[PDB]
């Protein structure tokens, strides 16, 4: 095809896997007709095991099929292993000396050089601060609230070191929003840190901490919290709150020096992640130690094709799937140099990832489609007054990229010499299913293109839900498991086998697909009332629920709608209380709700008032389809109104929405 871009030359002769497609094919190939001796093969050359699974021709077993019994998957069973170990200790003392993270403030002045030297100080302190003060044991919950700093990462690394199961609370989320999940994931220590700062914005985080903290103690839990320096006079409750300062300060030495390793059964849980469904509250999905800790890294290596020589730099936040898999475990399991930014792209002006890249030499850079689309908006002298020499991987992650915005990534960001991975996958797959490779795969600005190593998508027709051969449209699903798979949601088999496997033999990603004649994937979004807002998943009934919170409000009903920079915005349709003096402060009122309840990043980008109300049927159930035509202008898509009890709304509705918009 026409639209076919070639891997650079460069990136072909130092690919791990080859210079043409076919060497890619080869080995894919092999991942799936020797699926158990591939991943066996991978595990025992790229990690370390205290103990080794027992049969390498058996290193999963699993149920895909409801009929046959409960869903399961479980990987290299038997075996025993420690992430920390494979993150840091096993690199030294070779490695001591070499960075691990370039790290920058938010404010440039601040920065520092962490080598996997004092990586180890700091995980081994901090685990002793566990072990010995907090009593963290091997099982235990604990709760991270923190910025994008060194101390993330070593909190991260610390929990895994002594076998506690960490649930990450992105930073962007409101008080009431972390409080849910403490008490959800039951939680016995939160670490948090004084504060952050994006761009010109103070991050509270101790002082949302404290409500959140307050909200869990009137439901009689007990937590305790941790709180690193980043900038301060916090309040501290005395008994509850401690400096992690006051805590070193606590350590014997030669706890500066060694902590044990706990080491972990192959199923063992890692971590516990919030993540939004179509329906009900985020639920958290579980990862379990050895399969995903081979999966992550084993695809941060191939899809980037990372060489020690490389300098790498996720902008993806810890809060995410994204961070924990590409930014500390992943990359500091294959001993990666990287950058971590406390910051964002626009402070102190928008050439600041540039400056990045050229001060550190960075040459794979993955970030998101929303990112590059500012990044667009702002003009390319903010670009080109940065070195770019060193670049040759550009990875995209999290929503769809337009045509224009590889483009312009690959041949304005990168010069025109850069592949691009352009990585389809979600929380619960916890790595790269379907991405390029750079130097051997062919690339369709748009695409995904083909299956990562050991992994074997279909496309279900929506209707008769078996599998469709050759160019073919519909539900994207996994017919066989892969060692980074999710084993369920915590507390809710049941709502996992209802989700994923709904259809006997196969996971089901909840997006839909296009496989066109070279078996290359084209990702076109979710099915359900999920939206991806600059690329961040957030269930449409989770912001209702937040809007309607609000005294004023009745009823609302919240759809996506295109959004040239966030791919999808939020768009809320609500109805007030007869009277409601509607101005625009009280519809600021009900945005601040939302971002009270959620977060910022669940603020609506359009509130649009139904003065006559939403269209419902004579059920009382709201029909969706016309709210989503309405919102992205689509006035001819409407759709059927004979089922409505009050068809008078439409002619509003479409009024209303042109004088917005
Ligand atoms: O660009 P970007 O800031 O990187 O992403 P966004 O601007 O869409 O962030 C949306 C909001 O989430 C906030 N946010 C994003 N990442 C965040 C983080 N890691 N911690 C806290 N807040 C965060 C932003 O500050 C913004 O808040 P605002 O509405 O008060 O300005
Ligand atoms: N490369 C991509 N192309 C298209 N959609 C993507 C891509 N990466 C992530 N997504 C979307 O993001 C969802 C996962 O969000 P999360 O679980 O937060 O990582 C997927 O189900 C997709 O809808
Ligand atoms: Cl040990
Ligand atoms: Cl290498
Ligand atoms: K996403």
């Amino acid at each position: 095809d026409s639209n076919v871009v070639e891997p650079t030359e460069a990136n072909g002769k130092k690919s791990h896997v080859g210079p043409h497609l076919g060497s890619r094919m080869r080995i894919y190939e092999y991942s799936i007709e020797h699926n158990d001796a591939f991943w066996a093969e991978i595990a025992r050359r790229d990690f370390y095991w205290k103990t080794t699974w027992p049969d390498d021709q058996h290193v999963k077993s699993y149920n895909f099929d409801k009929s046959k019994g409960p869903i399961f998957v479980k990987w290299f069973e038997g075996a025993v292993t420690n992430v920390c170990y494979n993150a840091l200790d096993r690199h030294l003392p070779a490695h001591k000396d070499r960075v691990c993270f370039y790290f920058e403030g938010n404010d440039p002045s601040v920065t520092e050089a962490v080598t996997y030297g004092s990586m180890y100080t700091r995980v081994v302190e901090l685990a002793n601060v566990l072990k010995y003060q907090y009593g963290i044991a091997k099982g235990d919950r604990v709760g991270l609230y923190l910025p994008m700093i060194p101390f993330a990462a070593v909190a991260m690394l610390a929990c895994a070191r002594i076998g506690a199961v960490i649930t990450v609370i992105f930073g962007g989320f409101s008080a009431q929003a972390l409080s849910s999940r403490l008490k959800d994931a039951q939680t016995k220590l939160l670490i948090t840190a004084d504060a952050s700062a994006r761009g010109t914005k103070p991050i509270p985080l101790k002082d949302v901490a404290d409500e959140a903290l307050k909200e869990c103690e009137e439901e009689g839990m007990s937590i305790a919290c941790l709180v690193a320096e980043n900038m301060q006079s916090c309040k501290m409750k005395e008994g509850r709150d401690t400096w992690y300062g006051d805590a070193l300060a606590r350590l014997t030495p030669e706890q500066h020096e060694e902590c044990p390793v706990e080491w972990m059964d192959a199923e063992d849980v890692l971590f516990l992640l919030y993540t939004s469904g179509s329906t009900g509250k985020p639920k958290a999905i579980v990862h379990t130690t050895a399969g995903y800790m081979v999966y992550a890294s084993t695809t941060f290596m191939y899809s980037f094709d990372y060489h020690m020589d490389d300098v790498y730099f996720c902008t993806a936040d810890i809060g995410w799937i994204t961070g924990h898999s590409y930014v500390v475990y992943g990359p500091m399991i294959h001993c990666a140099t990287s950058v971590l930014f406390e910051g964002v792209p626009n402070y102190p002006d928008y050439s600041r990832w540039w400056q990045l890249v050229e001060k550190y030499k960075v040459s794979i850079l993955y970030t998101a489609p929303t990112a590059i689309r500012s990044l667009m908006q702002a003009g390319d002298d903010y670009v080109k007054v940065g070195n770019r020499s060193t670049l040759r991987v550009l990875g995209s992650v999290g929503e769809p990229i337009n045509v224009e915005a590889w483009k312009w990534l690959r041949d304005v960001g990168g010069e025109g010499h850069c592949d691009v991975s352009d990585t389809w996958w979600q929380t619960e797959t916890g790595g790269h299913m379907i991405t390029p490779m750079p130097g051997c795969t062919p690339m369709k600005p748009g695409s995904a293109t083909l299956p990562f190593f050991g992994v074997q998508p279909v496309i279900l027709d929506p209707m008769k839900l078996h599998e469709k051969q050759g160019p073919a449209e519909g539900l994207l699903a996994i017919r066989a498991p892969w060692p980074g798979m999710a084993r369920t949601i915590y507390g809710d088999h049941a709502r996992f086998e209802k989700t994923y496997f709904g259809v006997d033999g196969y996971y089901m990603t909840g997006d839909g697909a296009r496989r066109d004649s070279d078996g290359y994937y084209w990702i076109t979004g979710r099915v359900d009332d999920v939206l991806n807002v600059s690329g961040h998943r957030i269930g449409t009934s989770e912001i209702e629920d937040a809007v309607n919170t609000h005294p004023a409000v009745v009823e609302s009903a919240v759809v996506g709608f295109p959004h040239n920079i966030k791919g999808e915005g939020i768009y809320v349709f609500l109805t007030f209380r007869q009277g409601t003096e509607v101005t625009p402060e009280l519809l600021a009122a009900v945005k601040a709700t939302v971002r009270k309840v959620i977060g910022p990043l669940a603020t609506p980008d359009v509130m649009q008032v139904a003065r006559v109300g939403l269209p419902k049927t004579r059920s009382g159930k709201i029909v969706r389809r016309i709210l989503r035509k309405v919102s992205a202008g689509q006035y001819t898509e409407l759709g059927d109104t004979s089922t409505l009890a009050n068809p008078d709304v439409v002619e509003d509705l479409i009024a209303e929405h042109q004088r917005l918009c």
